[PDB]
Order: C-alpha cells, then structure tokens, then sequence
C-alpha cells in the first residue's frame, strides 16, 4: 500500500545489497555511487593522476534496475561551500561527476543535503548541471526538520544549549530551503526529501512545510519506540505526522541500523504499512478527487462556450446538489401557494439554463413532494442540450414543460413567472456570469416573484503553494504574454497547499436584483491576519449560495456542503512570491469588472508589500458576454 | 489483428444497430449524427422555425460508446460550395450545427466528402470550426481513388467516357485532396479516408497517396468477387493493395448492403483478417523498429555530449555492426602481418571512441580468429564510459589494453599505431565529425597505417511527406526562431513518405586524409529527376562506409545491410512544400560548414523553385566541436 525505500551509506557488492533490501520489503534503495570515502582530488598532482577505476560498473545492475529501484546520494566529503578554496573547487569537480555519473545510470533520483545555513555555491552547481544535456531525474534535497546544532545533546560544559524560544530560529531549516530553490529558480526537478528527528518541533514548526514539495520522508531507526511485545513503534507525535503525509502521498525512506535486532528489518516498515492500512477511508470527494489533486484547469465559460454531453454528464452525477434544489422549490411553493389554494394556483417556474434538464426534473419532484400544480418553462441557449430536452420532453414531461431554446437575455417571455431557477454558479459564484444572465431575465419575473438561487457570495483566502505557484509558472504558452498565466483564475483541487488566513466574502450578489442602475461591477479590500512566517503564491477562492431560506450549498472549507463534489476551489495567482512575517496582515484588493462584450477580475496585494495589479483590462483573461 | 469499422447511413435504433454490428466484429460504428434526409432551414420562414427535436438524444448512448464506437457522418444534403447562395448559406449553417453536434457527443472522428474539385467554402467552415473552442476530435475526408465521373458506366449514347490516357487528370483526387489541406493550412485534425473503386486506377495515381495521412480505407461490398466456395474475396490487384494499406496500419470501413447475401457480413471482415495474418512476418528490422514509425528525435552528438549508459547499450544491442567490425580487423591483420612474422609482429591497434569497449572486444575476437599478437589503446573522453572499460579491463582484459582517458584530438600518443579503428559515424556519417576527430588523430598513425573505416560516403533522396512535414512543424517551441524546427535534421524511421528519386552521393570522406590543407568543408549539387507529380517536404539521408575492403556497412535502402539496427535514416526538411511536375528536376544544394567552434551544414533547394537557404550560419543548428 506504501511505496517505501532503504536508504545505506554503506553497500559491499551492489547486487547483494539490493536482494536484501527487495527480500524485506522495500520498493527502492538509496545509496551511494562513488564509496563514500574516496576522497578524489582534480588540481594538484600527484593524486589527481590516480589511476585506476573511478567506481563501479554501471553493468554490475540492468538498465531497467537503475531506472527504477536506485536513489542516488552526494558523497559526503564534498562541500562546495567550504571556506578553503581548494575544497571548495575539488567539491565543485566532485559534484559534477557524481551527477553526471548519476544521469549516466539514468537514475530517477538523487539526494544531496542542506545541512547548512550557505548552500549557494551548492546551488550555483546543481542548477549548471539541470541547464547541462537534458535528463529528468528529480534532486531530493535532504533536509532535517530541526537543524543538527538544535537537536544536540546538552553535555557541552562551556556550551548550553539554547533553552529560549526562538519562533523564527526554530524554522531556519525552511529558510535553508526556501533560499535554495529560490536561487535555482523554482526547479520542478528539485523537490525535498525531509528528515524527521527524535524530537519532533513545535507545530508551527511542521506547518512550515505545508505547500512545499516533499517527495520523500526520512525516518531514522533511531527515532523508534519499543512496544511491550518488543517490536518498533512511534509515538502519537509522530503517529499524526505520518498520518498526514500519507495524505501527500509520499515515499518513506528508512535510514539507520536495525536497534530492534531481535526482530527483522521488515518490521519498521511493516509498521507503516500497519498506519497506512489504520487511517480514515476516503469520502465520496476524496474518492472522486483522487487524481485531479493540484491539477489546474480552465474555469468553464457555459455562457460564451457550449457544454458538451460528457461535462453535463458529471454534473447531473451529483444528487446532494439536486436535492437541495428539490427541496428548496419545495418549500417556495409551499409558501407561495396555500393549502386552500391547491389546486387553483398553478405556479408558473421557469429553469433558466436547463442544460440536459436535472432541475426540471427536480422541479417536478418537488410539485410533487409538495402537492403544487406547476407550469414549467426549460430555457437553454445550448442547442445541442437543447436536442436532449426536445427528445426528454416528448418521450416524458409532455406540454407541462416548454422547451424553450434561446438566451434568457433575448428570450421574450409570453408569461411572467412566479419562479426562476437557475445554476450559473461556478467556483467563484460569478465566474460564469449569473448576474448578468439573470439581470437580463429578471423582467418577466412577477413583482413577487421568487429567484432560485436569491442570494450567492463569493470568498478568498491567502495560501502558500511552491508547488501550484511552479504548476502555474508551467502553463507559459507560445505567442501571447509569458506572464498570461499568473493573471488568470484556475479550477483545481487544492492539495499540496497551506492556507494562511481564513476565508474572507468578496463579492456579493442578490436576485432579483432592486438596486436602481444595476451595477454588477464591485471593488473588495480584504484584510487577512497571519499568524505565521511563509510566502503567498495566490488565493484560493471559494463560494455559498442560498438557494431559498436555509437551504444552501457551499464550497467554502468551513461550511463545506457535505458529499458535494461539483465545484472545485478557483485559484487566483500572484506573479511573484511575497514574504509574510508572522503578526502581518496580507491586504488584497479584488475587482469585478465589465465592457459591453466582456467580464474579468483584476486583483492586487497591496500588504505586507504591493504586487502588480493581475489582469488589468482582462487582458489576459476575460469572461464572454 | 485488424481494426475495421463499418459504414451505415440508415440507422433506425441507434442501440440495436450497434449490437448487430458489434456482433459481426466491427470495431466501430460510421453513422449519421441527424437523419441524412432530414433537411433543415435556417433563414426562411416558417421552415426555419420547424418544432420538436432535431435528432436523437445523446442519451441513447454512454459516453464511453460515443467516445470509441461511433464516427459521424456529414449529411448528403449539405453542399457548401453550392452555386445557389441559398443552399450555401443553409449548408453553411448545417455544417457547423452538426460539428458542433459531432463535438457536443464527444466523437473521436467525422467524416465530411471531398466528391468534387472545389471544396473551398467547405474547408472554410471547417478550418472555422477546428479554431472554436477545444476538440482532440479527427476529421476523415472521403476522397475516391477515381472521381465519379471517370468510373460511370458508357451508357451514355451523347456523352462516350473518356478513352484517353490521361496522367494528370487521373490524379485529380489527389488534388482536391491537396488543395483542401492547404487551405485547412495542414490540420493535424484532417485526414484522408480513402475510398477504394471497382477498377483501380493506374500505379501512379496510387502512388500519389504516398506520405499522405491516411486514417482509413473505405471498401465498398460491390468490389468484392465471388470465390468457387461463394464467400467474399478480392482480386490479386486489390490484395496487393490492401497489403501496402496494412504496413500503413490504417483502419478498414466496409461500406454497402450484403451482395452476398447467403453469407454472414463478418465473411467480408473474415477476409481482411484473412489477408493480415497471410503477410510477409516482420524481420529483425521491423520488428524493433515497430513503434518509432515517423518519430521525430535530434542526432545524437557523442563529442559534444557524454551518452548516457542505455545509449551504448542499444548500441552493443547490434551484432551484425561488430561482426563486420571483427571482420574488418581480422582482415586487416593478416594483410600487415604475414604467416612467417606471426609471433614477432605485434600490432599496434586503437580504438578511437571506444565507448563501453564493443570495438575492444571485436579487436580481441579478431586477432584470436587470425591468430596475430595485438597491442590495445581505448582511448574515450567521456569519463563516465571510462569507468566501465575500467572495470573491465581489471577484471577481463588486462595489460594488453591501455584504457586512456582523453580526447583523440589532444592525446599525446607514447606510440603510433598501425590500425586505428572508430565508431564515430552517425545517419548522414559525418554527423557525428568523424573527419575532425580522425584528423586530429592521423598523426599517432604510422606512415603505412590503416584506418577502419576507411571512408564513408552520405547519401540524399527527395520525399514527398505531408505526415513528415506536419511533424515537424510541431516542432516549434517557445524563445526561438518560429522557423528553427525546419533548419535542422531529425533522425526518424521513415514510414509515411514517398521516395521521390534515387539515392545519390553527397559527401565523402577517406582516412587517412592524404590531401594538403585537409578541408572539411564541402559544396554539393545534385540534380534529381522525378517521373511522378508530388509535393517535395525534405530530404531523406542515408550513408555507406567502407571499414576495411569488401567489408562494408550501409543504410542507404538499395545497398542495406541486412539485420543491422543501429542507423535510422535523417531527414532535412524545407520551410515550404514545393510542387514538381512529372518530368521536372529537383535540384538539391548542400553545403558542409565550420569554424573554429562548430559544424553544420546549409542546404538550399534551386530547381524546379528555389527555397531559401537553410540554417545560414547554424542558427538554427550547430554539431559541437
Ligand atoms: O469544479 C468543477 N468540478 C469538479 C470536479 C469533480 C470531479 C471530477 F472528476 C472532475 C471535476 C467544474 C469543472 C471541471 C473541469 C474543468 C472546469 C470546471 C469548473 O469550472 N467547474 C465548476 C462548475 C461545476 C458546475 N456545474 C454546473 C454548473 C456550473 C458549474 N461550474
Ligand atoms: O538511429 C539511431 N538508432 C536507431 C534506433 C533503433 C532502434 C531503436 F529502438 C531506437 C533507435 C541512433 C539514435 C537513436 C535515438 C536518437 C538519436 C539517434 C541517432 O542519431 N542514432 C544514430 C547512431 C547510432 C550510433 N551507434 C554508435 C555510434 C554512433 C551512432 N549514431
Ligand atoms: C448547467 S450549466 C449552465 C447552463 O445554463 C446555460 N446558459 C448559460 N447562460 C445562458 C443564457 N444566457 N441563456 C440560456 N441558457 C444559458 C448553459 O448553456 C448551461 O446549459
Ligand atoms: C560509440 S559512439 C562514439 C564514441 O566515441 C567517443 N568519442 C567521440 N569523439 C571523441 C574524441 N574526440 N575523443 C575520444 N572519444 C571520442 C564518444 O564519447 C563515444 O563513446
């Protein structure tokens, strides 16, 4: 169930080696390429003449082995930030032979540590070697939770350790990080593999982590319990924290010799099987997302684009929607039509977007849980959902349902309705322009008439991706702005991502709208208060709608509608990564802006320092009229 | 074993009709997606405003079935070219409606008829609708072999069939065909479906559909004779046909009502099973080649880049190459040395580029065949390769290879050599600068020393690929010349083309190079005369070398050595495609180029049109020195 690896400094015949570490368990292996201990120097002579070979054969293991089961690992005496000038080049040398023996096996990955504050000359080499041939073998870059000096035992007379609460200096493992990638420019090829220590940190201190790309978990056999029977456990501290890299579904690396001899080695790892089998199951949304997490996508456009069948298709696969629906016509027409008033009051509905007709259906399961005559009309401007409905109405509805096949914006109405409902919601409410449409429709409503949705609201919150900051960075595209990308909303199951501040409303809209000049246009500063350091790559952006009185659907964490998988959270990029220090507040201003022809957001943040406003004039995205 | 589909254009239960078609082993379902006769109005009243539904719901089928099963059909009464304004106008209309249909549904292919010359406003429409919104989508052109008019019947007492021979009206097909796609601007979305007549034309009008993308071969049941058993067959002239189609990997579509009516339907699908199994098997060529058909990839620059160890494994992959390299050698040392000098002589042999030591071993197999004393140098500058000839030579070889770790060009030789053998030859042979590595090397031979290869020579022939060129063409990438992709040469198993003249020599080159002022620069006309009408793409490149005497190894098709699998063939496009009319010359300019850093070569075209010269300067490509 977990893909799991052995990590050895230490292999005598590398065929040997494997079998065991494949008879116990293990998926891959890390180990080193040159022996750890053969210090080769390139200057000065007469050692740089060394004859001899090198290292192994790469013919000692088949293509497909090395491709597949081998993780490379740096030497440990190469130090390309060392203080002396000969190791620094000798280091310089070193590394890029390893690496390139490395590319030349073709192996998948290959580590090498931050165990330092200056890794720059490290940086310097690794991102020469990445811009060398080509090659898409990934760098975990080992780094621990807490930094050796802070994990050190306190038997140092003249030396104590440092018994004061230092917020920022307990989380300099992340700036050894973070400083690194950012002088490699945000690598996808880099990612991290993290150490886990005996003494796991403060909470704050893990949460660091959330939003950046940890590939591999490192677990040394020294940070194991030992239970009543005898055999390796860990704590409930790190029971959680494992739970909750299973969720980010990464590659568990075991390090160290076995201190629970009496026992195999098959059993540490067993036990991580034992979590991994120990956790809770997947809900009908985990279920489903399971693929499309952190995986961008253009937000539909069902005005100026037509569906297809398979994308109508989906949404109809969501009955807690419908349902809602169901019951939130049930109850207007219960309060619009009295009991004395049955059978002479027929209501006159109207589905303004029917799509392949889930509402119209729901609107008759309703009348019918209700006991209300109704008059349906099934608008749809898609003609070819329209082909679905014709075909629907005559083998089932009947004359009870007229199809009607035109904008509502255009659509002249023979009746006025006492109902309208409408799903023009996407992921940021307004995304898929449902205020204009149902502003354009809301003439041939009844003085009194009722709007289903009345009400939907719109909502942002600051987060902290590397990962969806470098997805988005990716969707650079030949002959238009290389920047298009960051100034344009994505639908994306947001995963591997840390929410910095609570969502906050945006945008808010009421139908029927009875505001005179009915202005859709809106301007929204939002104030978000952080309480830790980190670096904003974006906001996610979320919504509610009241459907009726208390019946709503949401997307919004908080108040998320339970089972409801429609709508995916909408992304909203920034350009460049801006630092937040813990005690700032993140201020962002959105806008919601019109043409006669288009829709679009412009956004800026304005604090802790400005950005660029994104999208000024929807130039790089708009919203089709 | 073959994919095969079927035609219909009556469909009276769309869940029944598949069933049935299913049964009889069809893959596929080519279907009408509105009633072929139910003509539609979109300007006039009151037909425009017709009510009820205007064809079945997509409902009848799942998304899976009309996703993989179904290709639709363009209805017959849709003729966008017509004379009449209404009829286009209304056709125009239609057209997109049914696309747009064919989109909705999510069909993976639509057939649209090319059955006259001018299909201009037809390709409008289409062109429009492949540039509105997104569809992966393909569109099947049906285009018969002979037009119509030139397979009627001679019935017609005022109009006698013509009776003349002539060569380029018999090729008109082809040219609705051209003109279509030129207009589309070669569509990767667009291609041919090919449908096969009772009288096949002359050769050259098949050959014409030589590198054109064909997708499908429609037969029709009338073709199909009448065996002593009464079942379906074809003639030898339709075998040999559909033998050429099956190397092409197309689909079959059998179109028509059941002619032989006391047999099944599957008898005629039986037979095309029939023919695919009874095919010459695929040899050791074909069978590994199978898959890289028309796969574009860059030559391979061993002195500019280190090869990974899976590069030289594929190499040693090919045995018949070092057989002749044994061969080669064996010979060699039998000529220097005679029978009486047998154990006095020892043999200075060195292998230049020795890789992970397959020429070595050849040289240790060749002299123990021979029975002659050798001394062994293995001189390879990529390092990581001198780590496995390091290893072996410890563990195999021993002192009598010398293992050097330099360039060729620098070494300083303690010894000169009387062989010097290479493998330094790419798919146009000096791809890889084998005459600037050999050069440097010449001075460590000795003054009567052999060099293995002896000489190689490169080989050009023009091609006709629409496939080929739309390849490359996708080629383009982001912050470089939007033309680059068309100046530089790609190795590629040629599949899709047309071999529009006969190899001829471009460059040579001998070693040792005895001429004073050793340039290896080149200019080279050739002048090819071509006996069909075709539309020129590139140039194919092959290469011959003589390694020793009578030993020789060869891509060029006409002179192949058989078995051999390590060279595809290279291919040199042109930025644009150019017409040559039957009898007309192509005449082809290369140049090789350097300085001091670089090679490369220049190309240009000058008869029967001129091109521009390609990639002046290596702007576009550049082989390192
Ligand atoms: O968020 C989304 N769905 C989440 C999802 C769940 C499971 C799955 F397998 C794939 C996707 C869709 C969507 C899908 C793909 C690409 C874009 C989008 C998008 O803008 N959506 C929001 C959305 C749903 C919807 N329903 C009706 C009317 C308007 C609507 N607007
Ligand atoms: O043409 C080629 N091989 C054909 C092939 C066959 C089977 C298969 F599965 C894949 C490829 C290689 C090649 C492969 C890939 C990408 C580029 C090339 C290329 O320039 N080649 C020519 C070549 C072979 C060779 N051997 C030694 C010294 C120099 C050499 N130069
Ligand atoms: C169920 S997704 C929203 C549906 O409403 C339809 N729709 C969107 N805007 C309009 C409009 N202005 N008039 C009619 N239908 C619309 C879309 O085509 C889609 O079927
Ligand atoms: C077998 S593919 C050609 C081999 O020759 C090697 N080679 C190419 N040019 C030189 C050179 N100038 N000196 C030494 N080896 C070379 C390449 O590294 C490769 O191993």
């Amino acid at each position: 169930r977990v893909s799991s690896g052995r990590d050895l400094n230490c292999v005598p015949e590398i065929a040997d080696t494997l079998g065991a570490v494949a008879k116990q368990g293990f998926d891959f292996l890390c180990m080193p390429v040159f022996h750890p201990r053969f210090k080769r120097e390139f200057i000065q002579e007469p050692a740089k003449n060394r004859p001899g070979p090198q290292t192994r054969s790469d013919l000692l293991l088949s293509g497909r082995d090395w491709n597949t089961l081998i993780v490379g690992k740096l030497s440990p005496w190469i130090r390309p930030d060392s203080k002396v000038e000969k190791i620094r080049r000798n280091s310089e040398a070193a590394m890029l032979q390893e690496l390139n023996f490395g590319a030349y096996l073709g192996l998948p990955a290959f580590l090498l540590p931050l165990n330092q504050e200056d890794n720059t000359n490290l940086a310097r080499v690794l991102t020469n070697h990445i811009h060398t041939g080509h090659h898409s073998s990934m760098f975990w870059m080992r780094v621990p939770l807490v930094a050796p000096e802070d994990l050190r035992d306190d038997i140092i007379e003249n030396a104590p350790t440092t018994h004061t609460e230092e917020y920022s200096g307990e989380e300099k493992t992340w700036m050894w990080w973070h400083n690194f990638r950012t002088l490699c420019d945000y690598s996808k090829r880099i990612a991290v593999a993290l150490e886990i220590g005996a003494d796991l940190p403060s909470n704050h201190v893990i949460d660091r982590w959330l939003g950046e790309p940890i590939k591999a978990a490192i677990l040394p056999t020294s940070i194991f319990l030992t239970n009543k029977k005898g055999f390796p456990v860990l704590s409930k501290m790190h029971q959680r924290l494992i739970f909750r890299l299973l969720k980010l579904e990464v590659q568990f690396i075991i390090t160290g010799t076995n201190h629970h001899s009496e026992k195999e080695f098959c059993s540490y790892l067993q036990y991580l099987e034992y979590l991994s089998q120990n956790r809770p199951p997947p809900n009908a949304y985990e279920l489903f997302a399971k693929g499309y997490e952190d995986y961008l996508q253009s937000p539909l456009q069902p005005l100026m684009d037509n569906l297809e069948s398979q994308t109508y298709e989906v949404f109809e696969k969501d009955p807690i929607k419908y349902s809602q629906y169901q019951q939130a016509i049930y109850k207007c027409l219960l309060d619009r039509v009295p009991e004395e008033e049955k059978d002479t009051n027929v209501q006159v509905l109207m589905v303004l977007g029917a799509g392949r007709g889930p509402l119209v259906n729901a609107s008759l399961r309703a009348a019918k849980q209700a006991d209300r005559r109704i008059k349906l009309y099934a608008v749809e401007k898609n003609p070819n959902a329209v082909v679905t409905l014709e075909n629907w109405q005559f083998e089932e509805w009947g004359s009870q349902v007229t199809v009607v096949s035109s904008d509502m914006r255009e659509w002249v109405a023979p009746e006025k309705a006492d109902i309208i409902v409408s799903e023009l919601l996407g992921s940021f409410a307004d995304n898929e322009l449902s205020p204009e449409c149902l502003d354009g429709a809301q003439h041939f409503l009844k003085d009194d008439g009722v709007s289903i949705p009345g009400e939907y609201t719109s909502f942002l919150a600051p987060i902290s991706s590397s990962k969806l900051y470098n997805e988005v960075r990716a969707c650079r595209e030949k002959d238009r702005d290389p920047e298009a990308q960051f100034e344009m909303p994505y639908v994306v199951r947001l995963h591997n991502f840390h929410q910095l501040s609570a969502p906050q409303p945006c945008f808010t809209f009421s139908h029927p709208n009875r505001d005179p000049m009915i202005d859709n246009n809106r301007y929204c500063t939002l104030e978000f208060p952080v309480e830790v350091n980190t670096v904003l790559h974006g906001f996610a952006g979320y919504f509610e709608t009241v459907l009726y009185q208390d019946i709503t659907l949401s997307i919004r964490p908080e108040t998320h509608s339970p089972g409801m998988f429609s709508w995916f959270p909408i992304l909203f990029p920034i350009k460049q990564p801006i630092t937040v220090r813990e005690g700032q507040t993140i201020c962002v201003r959105f806008w919601r802006c019109s043409n006669s022809k288009k829709v679009w957001y412009e956004w800026a943040v304005t604090a802790p320092v400005c950005s660029a406003i994104h999208n000024p004039t929807g130039r790089s995205y708009t919203i089709g009229l």
